[PDB]
């Protein structure tokens, strides 16, 4: 299903907030593999280079995600 504002499982191994839940943002209809951006009240400031600060929504695919409700 994966409907917006829901609470979706990731299920992504290598990621940083894998086992967590983020609340979905919006789907992007293009086609890429992870068209789907979650949100994360996690943030990153560790080494990241010099362009923005914390990532705030990752991207994750309609089979990556789990929604649960």
């Amino acid at each position: 299903a994966i409907e917006r504002g829901s609470k979706v499982k990731i299920l992504r191994k290598e990621s940083y907030w894998y086992g967590d839940v983020g609340t979905v943002a919006s789907i992007d209809k293009s086609g890429i593999i992870y068209p789907v951006i979650v949100r994360f009240n996690k943030v990153n400031y560790n080494g990241f280079s010099g362009s923005a600060g914390g990532l705030n929504t990752n991207n994750f695919a309609e089979h990556e995600l789990e929604v649960v409700g």
